């Protein structure tokens, strides 16, 4: 079914965001794993998978609407060296992505692509989940201090 | 994540509605139970639980959006003395709540708080369910008469 | 069965206490949950449920004794902003409620409402349990320090 | 263990009440059964059993306290001919028994027979249950009318 | 079905016997239990239940035949203070009851109430069982002596 | 929670009783075991455990009420040399303990420590159980004679 | 079998030690429990049980050897107010008991009471276990600091 061109550009832009997040989250995960912060590796890994699911959804939708998924261009990764910096970087990324999502959802509505919208609202809900988790972790770091925070990531959560 | 202030006020207003419904429905439930109308106790009870789930959702959302859930102010309960009056009171309440929900949903959309909107649409769908049930019961009372209606509430539905 | 009027007023006053505790405990629970203090969310939540059970018992008893349960008036919630302040607030509330209970129990005895008394003694025993738990948590905070206390609430207890 | 004499007289008086209720409830049960009111036979039967449990408890307690259980004297049965009259008769009996119980409980307390008291408070709680049930049935008869009430007792409750 | 009047009087007289036996056997049972004669408590208890079954059968039959079951008049209990005396008292009672049964059975036959007769013959067979048991126990007491007999009742029979 | 001082003294006095009973009952148990009176070892042992449960309850309660459990002072053990003397000694002890309990319960009531009272009433009920058992055994010894009584304690009760 | 008198005195002295440890360990356990140090309550409790097993063994042995177990005299409890002080007190007690055990074992050997010796060597092995555990805990307190040590006792070990 031929989709609205501008919806497809939004879908490709959002796909672009997911591609960045996939990599940044996966690297972060294995950095944590190397640091021995087993718990942060598990969560960040499961979030990389999450962004993969999102990418897949965009790709299928773009194809359905007869556009060309763009997996060629990769935006800026911001990696960082310590736990806080890395978490904070994931949060900034997630916030920029939520912004683009809000914009795309409004536009899809106005051209009546309600199923693209519906898909995007689900993804946004997932993003808001990641945002919640990140914000909480970052406050925990301040409230309990870095040393206690680190000790608390050593073992995986059952 | 800092939410839109006016969305938070709506969420607190809706939360306010749920708080009223929770109490009015619970009292009604146990009044029915005391009357020996076992079936009406079961349904109204399960609806009190339902409104609790709604309150919980608002509270979590307000907190997520960094507002202050207001559980302090309690609107007017209207209790009533006989079955019809009590059912009718629940229906009026549910109708005022649906009105506030319609208004909040429109507003959340226009400030792009799509996940608050999504949550609110689910809740509205639940409210419309309660409305359906209440309307039906009230017509049954007219069509079959109060005495038969009452006899029909004595045993619980399997 | 027509109960003693003053017993009913006591039951409504106690019900009043439970209504306050239900809300204060539920809000606290979800505040903790938002803070990421998973363990405190679980305990405070299970205490909100507890106070609900108490409210239900009063409501049923008032109805049985042919009084009018009052779910309309809601006393002062005191919420607070940090863990200690919130725990301490729950403790003060629980202490005022235990005071009213002691008074109601003595009175029910003197008008021979022994089953209302029996119910109230069970509830008091539950309250004393909450008091024990709160006092212990607050001392733990002093003995081990806030930072260690917080780290210790991150994971739920199996 | 030698008990207080007056406690034993109370226990025998209460036992006396149970003996009456046992018979009146059993006869009523089988009258209902004969009437084809299967549901009322089940409940009244289960209440006759209940009063038997009470009698047994008094008998064991009297023996323990070294008194002589009196199963020889039987108070006035009031049987009645139709459903309402019979239910109403059970209610009056249950009310006189609750009165004697309230009095015995106060006295046991003042001579420090706390375990006799504890037993009596449990029994009173059971009586208050029977009272609740009876009152409810009698109101149902008025609210839904005798004909509908009767139809509603034909089948047993699962 | 309207029964023969005199059959109904017999059924009420027999019912009267059962009512006496029910109480005398139950008291004896719990006296034994208090004495620590666990085995005699079990047997006498199971015989009280037995007489209850008999009473129930009479009550249902009287109602069926459209008479008025009489649970108001209670014949003489003879309780006794020691094991032998109490067993012997149960035996005398059981013997008087068998006498009335023999008489009632003959009469029911002559007015053709064969199903009342059939019921009564079953009950008589049960009574003869109790008689057998009682006689045996009483001879055991003589043959082995009271002290050995008592020791032999301490534990329940598997 | 700061308790009433005099309640705490009562709780320590009662705890004192349990401490005595624990030891006297345990020694008696193993004396019986040595005598080969397997059945008396089982019962007395299970009663020593029982008094331990009581001690534990007092200790926890005293601590809760912020007093100092006193396990230092041990009252007079009275051991005795033969079965009767030892049983009789347990009975006297149990009787003195019931006396102190009756007194403590009355006092707890008058200062409104209803949960301490509730706990104490449960314990009293247990004590009254031990008293019943002891009295029965001692009468069995008289009724069946010492030799038969002893033979009857050789095997354990299933 | 008549034992050596001096062995019996040793057994009574060792029994004396166990009696002290039983109480001191049980109180400590419930103090920890009250402090909310769930893990220390579990271990100290399981050590109180352990000392009970030891007492039982001495009591049975003394009886077997035809001496009089002495449960009347209770040595000095040293309770203490904070965790370290209490642990340290248990360690000193355990050390004095090991000393008496070493002495008793040597003596039992020289009078050829090899089975008393064998029993005592097993108990000593258990004591050495408690000593190991206590020493380790006390060093952990120094190495990780009191605050971290406390946090680490909050949850029970699976
Ligand atoms: C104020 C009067 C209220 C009464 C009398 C009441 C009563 C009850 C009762 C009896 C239960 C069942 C206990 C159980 O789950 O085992 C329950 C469950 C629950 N309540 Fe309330 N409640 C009240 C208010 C509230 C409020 C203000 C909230 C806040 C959101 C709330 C949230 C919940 C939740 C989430 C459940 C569990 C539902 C489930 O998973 O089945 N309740 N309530
Ligand atoms: C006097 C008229 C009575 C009638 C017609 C009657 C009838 C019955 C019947 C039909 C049963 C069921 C049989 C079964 O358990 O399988 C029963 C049970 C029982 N009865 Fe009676 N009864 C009478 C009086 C009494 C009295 C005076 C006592 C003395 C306490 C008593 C004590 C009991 C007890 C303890 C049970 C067993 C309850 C259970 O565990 O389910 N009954 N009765
Ligand atoms: C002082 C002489 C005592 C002796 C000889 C003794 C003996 C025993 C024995 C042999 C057991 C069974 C072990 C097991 O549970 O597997 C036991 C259990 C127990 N003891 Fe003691 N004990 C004594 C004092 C105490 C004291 C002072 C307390 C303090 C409250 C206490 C509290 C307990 C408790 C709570 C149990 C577990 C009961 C159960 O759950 O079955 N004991 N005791
Ligand atoms: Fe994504
Ligand atoms: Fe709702
Ligand atoms: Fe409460
Ligand atoms: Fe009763
Ligand atoms: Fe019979
Ligand atoms: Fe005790
Ligand atoms: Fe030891």
């Amino acid at each position: 079914m031929k989709g609205d061109t501008k919806v497809i550009n939004y879908l490709n832009k959002l796909l672009g965001n997911e591609l960045v997040a996939i990599n940044q989250y996966f690297l972060h995960a294995r950095m944590f794993k190397n640091f021995g912060l087993k718990r942060l590796n598990d969560v960040e890994y499961h979030e990389s998978i999450d962004e993969m699911k999102h990418a897949d959804r965009y790709i299928e939708r773009i194809l359905f609407l007869e556009g060309l998924p763009n997996l060629q261009d990769l935006g800026k990764l911001n990696i960082g060296e310590d736990v806080e910096e890395m978490l904070r970087s994931d949060l900034a990324l997630e916030l920029d992505g939520a912004k683009n999502l809000r914009e795309a959802i409004g536009y899809a509505d106005s051209v009546h692509d309600y199923v693209s919208r519906d898909m995007m609202i689900e993804i946004l809900r997932d993003e808001e989940g990641h945002i919640d988790w990140l914000e909480t972790e970052l406050d925990l770091i301040q409230k309990m201090g870095l040393q206690n925070y680190l000790q608390a990531q050593i073992r995986e959560e059952g």
